[PDB]
């Protein structure tokens, strides 16, 4: 069903366990992958596992010009995956960086009348969690819907994946897992799976949606 | 990725555009498909096109004993897809919501034993639109509420319960509309274009997969951005 | 601010804790109150406490002709408050959703002429919780969907349609629960405390006001933060 | 029903038409009002209309220390009303300023185990509108829910009012009003009314909610 052959995807925060699960899956589905992030050493070990059809981009999203530059550095771009990511610090990383990445990617994707943007919110935390992470996640979803409407006639979809708890002392766990009906934490591959679907041609009529991958913890 | 080899899926409403698209896709992905519905000739043609790995089940949702009989008479049911019986308030509530609750309850009866299942409820297509007649709107919201509550309650027993909510899906060569009507609907849709049945089918397949395991009680909107949840 | 002088309000379920709290508040604010329900003695006591500006309407929601008869038999109806008949899937769907649709349709019949109305649908209280049994969950989601669709359709004709969704409301001297049960429910509620009927009544009064004119098709959750929409 | 006698409320952006409608209403309901904002001249003309039981605080929210200072300057505070308010500019004004105001107000309100915080999102724009306003509005609501959960046992409620279109060429209007079932724009008094309710004792069991005052334009 899901074939990403011929596509080029860019994954930010590609050395996190979610970032890397996404990178492997999209690569395994035939996408050429641009794995981006600040830890060159970890990106390279990801790269080694990928073997070919990837490129590393050592990048600090915290810097606005570097977000802006990251996308230009790329010629083909069909799929952008923005991983997460002081109130100000979380907002600037989880929301302002992502705006730039999304906007710049849109400018590129408009030229082809094709593209996929998937914004991934950080892992809970934390029912609604700390104000900063909760504000930035919501903000990112509001951002996603808004850009979705804006690029809709031009063949670009913009969607969000909201992971719940992805893999403490036995007290802290009890606490969380009790908020997850399924009764367990998710794994990075659970998020990767949702992302690959939204990044594919089989989700061409899905835009502005947030897809929660959370074990029933939040039902929307 | 979405390999349904050795699985059995039951699709109600299998003769509608969405229904038959779901039937073919789930079959293409390796699943036996119990293709169910009221028009038998329509259902035989689909069957004929499917060729193998199906069973027809002529069936009338309206009959409450016949919904309950539908699920108990299938043996290994891994995946249930309830299509909407929808284009009287009581009537549409009865087919789109009550009917679907027997199907859902009866499927969980079978699935809880096997500790594995997928239930996927599909709301009725948006009409000529988005809030709709009260009765369709009620049943649809209702379906989605039902889907959350069943999701919660089987969530520890390896069954996911999810819904798909299509927008304006074009199933037919002609939609029966004139240009003004058409423009009026297409103005509701950011993508500036209709859904087709395969759009909904792809979403259903995604949820039906083994890898959709951590995804439950969600509504996947396939609607060209006309409604963002 | 919320002056209901010269208005008439009909409250179904007027003998429940929430119902009678709504009845007293809307009366206190100057509205005649058509206090309706099935237990007459309960309803007479409330009436006795109300003293003036009410009418009792013994009535059985279950009867579809009796819901329709309820609204047509009241003359100047400005405000309708439908309380939930809720503590069979079919049954709860029939009282909490179908019943409420006749009431709502029949009220809009009267209100559209006067080009002014308030309709306020109240979902059933959360049970011992939040997603609930499927049947209550379905009807509640369903009610809220109905409320949006009717809201849209009378929105140009000076009628607002809104819902109130309470959480755990304590109405009775004792709740029937033991401490473990109580702690389990109170753990669901950020405020760490129960709703009381007046909480829901205040929300209803807010929506019923002349100044709630631009507010329609909303669900006002009065639930101590247990669910945030 | 709604009596604010004995209370002190602080309204930011108090010289906007929404801000001032809120200030008058809360004052008319018996609240002492602290009317805050950057336009001293306009605040003073608001002040004159109020006549007594108010105080002006000339304040630029754009400055973080000034947000932090605004609340300390106040001894009694039962009710805070945060009016809205470069991607970065809108986020910083409509979301970062509000965080500080909310957090500082919470520190004060914890001491009394009482308080009301109402965050008001900017007027549409714009179905979801520009990405910056849509992101900041969503962010503010996510922020509101998160702080709601955090202060809930301490007698403070935190809620959001989301106005729709509040009072172009005849083309632009046609466009908007078509998105509003009611078929008309709202007035500032419509927002003021919602705020007074949430700010009162009659909304003591309502927290973490967003209340949309929009003519049915968005139903939630």
């Amino acid at each position: 069903m899901i074939d990403l052959t011929g596509k080029t995807s860019l994954i930010t925060g590609a050395s996190s366990g979610i970032g890397s699960a996404i990178a492997r899956l999209l690569h395994k589905l035939g996408s050429k992958v641009i794995i981006s992030g600040s830890n060159e050493e970890k990106l390279k070990s990801l790269g080694n596992a990928l073997k070919d059809n990837y490129t590393i981009e050592v990048c600090n999203l915290a810097n606005k010009e570097e977000c802006s530059n990251l996308i230009s550095k790329t010629s083909n771009l069909d799929i952008l995956v923005c991983n997460a990511g002081d109130f100000d610090k979380v907002i600037d990383i989880n929301l302002k960086a992502n705006f730039i990445l999304n906007r710049e990617a849109i400018k590129k994707m408009i030229q082809k009348r094709y593209g996929r943007i998937i914004n991934i919110s950080s892992i809970v935390g934390g029912n609604p969690g700390q104000a900063n992470y909760c504000a930035s996640k919501a903000g990112l979803i509001g951002m996603t819907k808004s850009l979705s409407y804006e690029v809709a006639t031009r063949g670009i979809t913009v969607n969000a994946v909201a992971p719940g708890f992805i893999k403490l002392n036995e007290k802290q766990r009890e606490a969380i897992v009790q908020k997850i009906p399924l009764g367990t934490y998710g794994i990075p591959e659970d998020v990767a799976y949702a992302v690959a679907f939204l990044a594919s041609n089989n989700a061409s009529y899905i835009t502005g949606q947030t897809l929660h991958v959370n074990g029933g913890m939040l039902m929307v």
